[PDB]
């Protein structure tokens, strides 16, 4: 069951896309097409929030060191070399990168590939 996620990559969306793409010397802009290029199996373990594997450790990414209050809903994220999409607004310090709408959709064993998208959508 693949599911096309659309997502606006960075700016408002993604606070840490150049982060993201600073510390593993790459831009914003080959960050974004990286993380588009993948095909990531959903899985859980221990919450109903969609963990994504698959991602390519060139974009592999740390941990904010301080967890955000609240992470907006549809957030996408990644957390060292784990990529995963925000159902609801939890708190956490995954570094964002990009948004969508509008999120259960996504069940262990599902297929996702990113699509970037407008502010304008």
């Amino acid at each position: 069951r693949i599911v096309e996620i659309p997502v606006c990559y960075g700016g408002e969306f993604g606070p840490d896309l150049e982060e993201v793409a600073k510390i593993n010397q790459l831009s914003p802009e080959e960050v974004i097409d990286i993380h588009t290029n993948g095909e990531y199996v959903v899985y859980m373990l221990g919450p109903g929030f969609p963990f994504l594997g698959g991602m390519s450790k060139r974009i592999a990414a740390p941990r904010k060191s301080s967890p955000r209050p609240s992470i907006p809903a549809g957030s996408v994220g990644i957390a060292g070399l784990q990529t995963g999409v925000y159902p609801i607004s939890t708190p956490g310090g995954w570094q964002l990168i990009g948004k969508t709408p509008l999120a259960t959709l996504l069940r262990a064993g599902d297929i996702v590939k990113f699509v970037r998208i407008s502010e304008k959508d």
